[PDB]
């Protein structure tokens, strides 16, 4: 709830020392860190701490433990969407009304009566794939726009507790006119549905052939993880999370996963840290394993138009700015690319200009720094209750100490 952009995590903290202290404090159980340059010259992979099985037996944390990505799924969904643009099944600016009529049918909630009933406005334009990937569609998580939260409570969910698909779950109005604003929301759950529809298969099938197979990734699954071989390595299948919901990653407040069915491109993927960094690296290298190099290039551009960008930058200064800033400085010029936050200026001895970065829940964070030839992912395996402020510091420790280790390694050849 506070900006942890600069302080002792930024300037002093070392992962080895800080994580280990967090373990013995009993506030985390371990961590998985994976970083690499484009060629695999510099490579840092460290699993620290312990995991607990459902039986209660303990094991040392390990680099191939299966982790809950939570919102780090959004990057992988973004790729699958861009892979459909390559094939010409979609386009970034086309009208999606045909494929996803539910989004065309959405009105823009403008406010409420004193009768407490919604005032709406029809969409000035169709909602596009690009607006889905840049959180400028107008679709917001209800916990980030009170209006949508109010509307969602009034039109109470009848408690017909049946697992719902993406379209059956994010039924709310838009928070602003398509293209004209920015707010974090289910834009990539919608995108993953669009992928399923235009391709005529499940999201997991598509991702498995177009992302995981090219990279040699076999140990992936969306929630719920039914493969017994993966469940044996699931970090979050343990006595504190006997349902493997990802409670420790999302922290308090509830779970993205609980009452859905089908894949959720916004938050649903499980994956090892080792396999996730392969994806980060294929994009750092721009090696044409997932996309053609121009398409990857297009991911590292500011994609919010003037109206959206001001809304983004206003949101970054809102009381929820800390969440949206991913550790960057409140004075660092940023935009939004296809896949995460985009640094627009350079930061000396940290993120290069046009670094893409996002995270998962409160405990996972990733970056791609093409200018400085570094990418990485750090995933804290917390213990409940998850301490949000401490997690920000632990993530900061990763985000800077990995650059520190990079500089040291470069001064050694």
């Amino acid at each position: 709830h506070h900006h942890h952009h600069h302080g002792m995590a930024s300037e002093l903290a070392l992962m080895d020392t800080t994580f280990q202290a967090a373990i013995d404090t009993g506030k985390i159980n371990g961590a998985v860190v994976c970083a690499t340059d484009a060629q695999g010259h510099f490579v840092y992979n460290k699993a620290t701490g312990e995991r607990t099985l459902l039986s209660g037996e303990k094991q040392p944390q390990q680099l191939d433990d299966v982790l809950y990505l939570a919102s780090a799924t959004k990057l992988i969904t973004t790729i699958a969407a861009l892979q459909c643009v390559e094939d010409g099944l979609l386009s970034l600016d086309g009208d999606l009304s045909s494929i996803a009529p539910e989004l065309a049918a959405k009105y823009v909630l403008t406010g409420f009566t004193d009768d407490e009933s919604p005032l709406d406005d029809p969409p000035a334009r169709p909602i596009t794939l690009k607006m889905l990937l840049t959180h400028s569609s107008g679709t917001s998580y209800h916990f980030l726009d009170p209006s949508i939260a109010k509307w969602r409570a009034q039109y109470a969910n009848p408690e017909n507790e049946k697992p719902r698909l993406v379209e059956e779950m994010f039924t709310y109005p838009l928070s602003f006119q398509p293209g004209t604003g920015w707010m974090y929301g289910p834009g990539l759950d919608w995108a993953g549905r669009v992928v399923e529809r235009v391709t005529g298969g499940t999201l997991m099938e598509f991702m498995q052939k177009r992302i995981f197979d090219p990279l040699g990734i076999t140990d992936s699954q969306f929630y719920p993880v039914t493969r017994e071989d993966l469940r044996a390595r699931l970090v979050d299948l343990n006595p504190s999370d006997p349902g493997a919901l990802g409670s420790a990653v999302i922290g308090g407040g509830g779970e993205m996963n609980l009452r859905g069915r089908g894949a959720f491109g916004g938050h649903g993927l499980f994956l090892t840290g080792l396999d996730f960094v392969k994806i980060l690296r294929s994009l750092l290298a721009n090696d044409g394993m997932l996309l053609k190099p121009a398409a990857v290039d297009n991911m590292f551009q500011q994609h919010l138009g003037p109206e959206a960008a001001a809304s983004h930058r206003a949101a970054l200064a809102s009381p929820l700015g800390p969440f949206f800033r991913v550790g960057t400085d409140p004075e660092t010029k940023v935009g939004y690319g296809l896949g995460g936050l985009l640094t627009l200026e350079d930061v000396d001895g940290w993120y290069g200009e046009r670094t893409l970065t996002w995270g998962g829940g409160l405990t996972l964070t990733w970056f791609i720094d093409r200018k400085n030839n570094l990418c990485g992912v750090g995933a804290i395996q917390a213990v409940l209750p998850v301490d949000g402020d401490l997690m920000a510091d632990l993530k900061q420790t990763f985000r800077h100490d990995i650059y520190r280790k990079y500089s040291a390694w470069k001064g050694q050849q």
